[PDB]
């Protein structure tokens, strides 16, 4: 049906229509053991559905979809969270959508059903090839679309392809204020045919609606890139538009990444064995060759260094004015002997097929060094001209083994870091480098990916988290997305931005990858 | 009522009766805004309660209490999921006592509801005086208590004190074998009468029913007292019947206690502050006065010490023979120079009001060091002639602060610790102090109690773990307390008794601080 | 009867031709085929004792109909045949867990499902109903059905003397039980009924010594592990680790020369075995020729006991001088090349030159090597697919085929000279061959009788679908004697966990 | 039917059933010259057949088959003694299983009818798919 209200002053008119696109075909349920009925109070209530809200404004609809959400009981918060204590599902939704248009503006919006594994176009006069509502901005307020549950069997198992909501603009909006924008909020509640089948203990691998973040404060975050110094302040840059590190890449799905590990401080140290010569025109930098507990064979599939090893970057070929600083000894006997500050790098110049690579050779700047000894390595610092920009870019690698692919924010917004000091090891006598101040940063704290595992990611979503500053206001806004990196929009350059880090992660909610944050922190200071 | 059955081979009976000790008082539920109906099926189906199961054998029933549940929807696996998304419940539940007795046992039982805010008698001659039901060992199999939710409101918000089911031996197990035992299993399905008031979103504090623990193996486990050794394997050993460290102590309840902190790695280094004067008889043994940044006033209700600072025991007046060991260098500009392997310890030696001690002050054994001048301090072994033994008593606490209580595992038990082996620095020069190895324990590695914080512990329970190693047999299995330590049932003492760190963690179920586990390790190698 | 979850009848109306059961296969009871199971005292709460997939193959007869059709639809009616006594008491929880449904490791999580609770006192001839869970009118091949699983609730204790309850299922198609589309009878399904050749164990060839004929079946309580990677070989990919179907004729290998001499031992001369099946040198391929010698020489020795092999130079169309030389693994110096199952081996003679290449025919062991040094094979390192190191579940010993190696003496200073030694495999490549030609049931045991003395005597033998046959044992002894002479013969499908009625008495 | 008799002292009970395992085809004797009815005492009482003793005791079953039985006149004595002097037989056996348990034993026992031409398995899983 459809129901015309009056706006207050008279000044237009608001239609709030009940459409349903595509008739529903009612399972009979006859192949279910038990049909498990919901509680009544659960169909009459409408929620948010996760990544279900859109802000259409000028420079919208270039051909682009604005949702495109699965039919499925993750739609409707309490089916969300009764469905794991389920096997089967089955019935359709009330999809409601929330349009804040007004009498002045002009545009029109299409809503379409789209069956299951049917590709979604990316151009309104396709999507109105679908079973399709147009819906216009003037006089919009809530289209109630009955979605139907599509499907080939009488209820769905976890896995099942399913139905899908895409909602694009139409028509353009046009307004006369450049600021006009046209909040779009979705909200959902399972139809009264809507049924679970079997009664099964509340653990699935299904994630869950509501992801709880602890309140552990950033400087409580153990950072992977730089395990012994705490992380200091949440680090915006504009210029690391591009992250290849290997350590601090967590994700989601498939657990730490590259040579990432869950216990940074424990795998940062490593150790190498000494092979006779030295890289060309330094007698002193002699070759060194890393050892691979895990991979005793050396198999190319595998990372060709120990788990977790420091990935910092030294420069393509500056082993005459930058290295990398590490605490060196001989494994003498139940023990290390004589660990001192000593120099450094990955490679041994010259060839870039495996300098400034990270691979298993590396050089250590001394002559004392003998073979085939055994070498303690604890990356410490960078000595010679290394700043923060050089640490910044991680070693390339090369190879079939599955290193971290390298990531960039989408455009318009930039990554967030976990930022940490790493003090000088300043020396008076011979015996020392000489080390230099520098900042690390890494990409995420493994700890709150850990904390996001239990709960999990809706597939495909990101989560928009709030970030509380000393109780309340200011509230920063960032994305979190499932590759584990988090980023904000941003305005300005700024190279060198800083957040405090006294704050807390608090979730707000599921949003698309392509979301736009509302809260965007001004660069310029 | 009651049933008998005749059991197979017609040499004994089997009695399954229904009683009602207390009649219901069944809720109107008028104040009730909304009254939320179940699934049918979860009235229609028995779950086993967390906690519900005790083994009743010979040397039981002194007076003991087998098993004690409040009468809430945590009974139930499905209404506590449930609950979770509601604000209110009524109703009592169907409680079936399952008893593996035999015809040729002998001995009774007897279960009572206690009503709220009434105190659980330790003596079954006591416990005839509430509402109860007495069972004989040789003709019980199931008894459905019809439970009553005792309340004098509509409905149940969360906090509300609860009544309770109470299960002891009323007349002492008598059997031919000296093996033979009950098992004694209870499982709940709420009446027909249950209901939930209010819809609310699923995010509360309850605890989960069901905690997920991520199959994360304890070599990937930080070790909180040695976080730059990866945890090698796990210990234990029935001398050490107490701890007293301040570092890995993490309690569901209040976070990280004691000194304890979430992120090992960043908070081990520490900065002290150089005076005059030096430990007497030892000029070079300088006086030294640890940082508190978090406690600048320096304030006796906060630590004494810098957050994560090193709980290594040095022995109670052992400076002449064994001390620790830390990197020692001076903050020169933007950084420290000079670091090399120093000699240190608590205290001052002979007053033993701060010797042995967890306080701020501590030597340092160099005569180069000035005063008053900022030194690192980055503890990283032990020198003269500490073993395991002492390192693993930590110095003593004092004051108002609120430090980490020294616990013990219950008669019967030993802890089980996250082990790790430290190596030694061996020094050929006269600038080292040349240590020794050593092994360092934990009680409680920071991540996995991270995990348990997600779900939290229901109160109050332990959490029993399967600890599976190489894929499935063997499966070893142990306890683990809310306030953050992990036992096992032992035989024997082997002082050094190792169990491998390539397995992980299984939840199995809730159960009673006093629970006796059925797979009991052979300390006897 | 006791139905935990309901039967939905699949009406089948998109079932093409829907083929109708022979009626007296509906009201014939018959053990499941794997539905067996025994309860102990040891057994420890909460541990699965049957996992049973709802399908045809809960019924011997619907499990041989199987093999004929595509699809099928219905439940099954089981009954419990529980031999049980008037001592014992103790609890059986019997869940439904439905298709693409974990099975749980604890008995808390799986009351969750559907389920009974099953008394000893009272479970005998009690009825259970396998419910068919589908979303589907009727099942495809291959789909992921729903399990019946079995899990001790409460742990087996007895007032008396300790007994092993013995439990058996039966089962019978509900009426609803329809097959489809009739399809040739070469389908994957495994067989309910295994038929094992008539063929004595002395006639199947031994993986780890081919030239030798087994003579016997040996029991020893001191060998709780294999770490074999000779005679392994498994139901689903055959022969894995570096066993071969063919053991005589991957026996013999070759090797090349180095320019190296051994830090302290100058006689012993290092050598790369060549491989023609791994000519890239790949890291996940054997750095061993396939079905080479795997025995153990022990670690960090050669002083004491190597390992003997005819040694020859290939000149042309054949080979140079063919004398025993003294072999083993690797170095002698460093973990990783000694003891340990790679490329690297040394011989032991003066006269190896540069880039030859040296006939290898491993025959024995020399110096102060004994039964238990040649019995553990060296370690395997690397990412190439090794068979791994496999244990007898506890109170069960592995069943070896034993051979009898004579020693090689030598009365001059040409060659070298052995010790005779026993040398023991897991599995002969003959009995799996019909094995896996008729496959197990998935998760099942095959248990077998070893037939001796024309019938007087039988042992019965646990063959795993890893490759391995494990004997339920009494007492304890260095070395059980066992004749080669008898023959196997299938008695029915069990449980890993099935413990064997009938216990060979170690002590004799 | 199943009968059900409790023992002396209420210490057990003892079942005595009659079964049925295979339905009887009655032959009709359509092309018999002469049916040769015997006395009516014959089918009254029961005796011991040849070879249908054994004793189950611990040490058995590995497998084995404790009796087996081809069902003929030979079964019982009257009628292996009138068989004699016939030349042609007809009709099944009534066969009485007498079974020396006790109730604080443990153990089961599985007897099948198998048709002719039909080896004998060496397992009671096997047995299982006779009538049973």
């Amino acid at each position: 049906n459809s129901k015309t209200e009056q706006v207050t002053g008279a000044t237009g008119i608001t239609q709030s229509t009940v459409t349903a696109p595509l008739p529903e075909a009612v399972s009979s349920l006859s192949l279910a053991p038990t049909v498990n009925a919901l509680d009544p109070w659960v169909y009459l209530n409408q929620t948010e559905v996760p990544g279900g809200t859109f802000t259409v404004s000028s420079a919208t609809q270039p051909g682009s979809v604005l949702l495109e959400l699965e039919i499925s009981p993750e739609l409707n918060l309490y089916t969300s969270h009764l469905f794991r204590m389920y096997a089967g599902w089955s019935g359709g939704f009330s999809l409601k959508l929330l349009v804040a248009g007004n009498a002045f503006s002009a545009g029109k919006l299409i809503a379409a059903i789209i069956p299951p594994n049917i590709e979604v176009p990316n151009s309104a006069y396709l999507l109105t090839g679908f079973p399709h509502e147009i819906l216009d901005f003037r006089t919009a307020d809530s289209m109630e679309i009955i979605a139907p549950d599509i499907k080939n069997i009488d209820y769905h198992f976890r896995g099942d392809k399913l139905g899908k909501l895409v909602v694009m603009v139409y028509s353009p909006l046009r307004s006369t204020s450049a600021d006009f924008e046209i909040e779009i909020k979705l909200t959902s509640a399972p139809l009264p045919d809507f049924k679970f089948t079997m009664l099964v203990p509340p653990i699935q691998n299904n994630a869950l609606p509501i992801w709880s973040i602890p309140q552990a404060p950033p400087y409580s975050m153990v950072n992977p890139r730089s395990p012994l110094t705490p992380v200091v302040e949440l680090y915006i840059n504009s210029s690391y538009a591009t992250c290849n590190h290997q350590l601090g890449r967590y994700t989601i799905y498939q657990g730490a990444i590259g040579n990432s590990t869950f216990n940074p401080s424990g795998a940062w140290t490593a150790t190498c064995t000494a092979e006779a010569g030295s890289v060309t025109g330094n007698p002193n930098w002699r070759y060194a060759l890393l050892d691979l507990p895990d991979n005793p064979t050396f198999d190319p599939t595998l990372p060709p260094v120990p788990r977790g090893f420091c990935d910092w970057g030294s420069g393509v070929k500056s082993g005459n004015k930058q290295h990398l600083v590490c605490f060196t000894g001989k494994k003498f006997a139940g023990g290390f002997q004589d660990v001192d500050a000593h120099m450094w790098d990955y490679g041994d110049n010259e060839t870039v097929g495996l300098d400034n690579t990270y691979q298993r050779t590396i050089y250590i700047s001394d002559p004392s060094l003998e073979k085939d000894a055994q070498y303690l390595v604890i990356p410490m610092g960078v000595s010679g001209a290394a700043n923060d920009d050089t640490v910044q870019v991680a070693p390339n690698c090369y190879g079939s083994w599955d290193y971290a692919p390298t990531v960039a924010p989408p455009l318009g917004e930039q990554f967030v870091w976990f930022r940490s000091q790493l003090p000088a090891s300043k020396t008076t006598t011979t015996s020392g480098v000489n080390s230099v101040p520098v900042n690390v940063n890494a990409l995420m704290s493994p700890d709150l990916i850990r904390s996001a595992y239990a709960s999990g990611f809706p597939l495909g979503k990101v989560a928009l988290l709030d970030y509380v500053l000393f109780g309340g206001s200011v509230v920063r806004q960032f994305k979190l997305y499932p590759e584990g990196y988090m980023t904000a929009n941003t305005t300005g350059s700024n190279t060198g931005f800083i957040i405090p880090a006294d704050g807390y992660f608090r979730f707000n909610s599921w949003v698309s990858p392509s979301f736009m944050i509302s809260s965007v922190v001004d660069l310029n200071l």
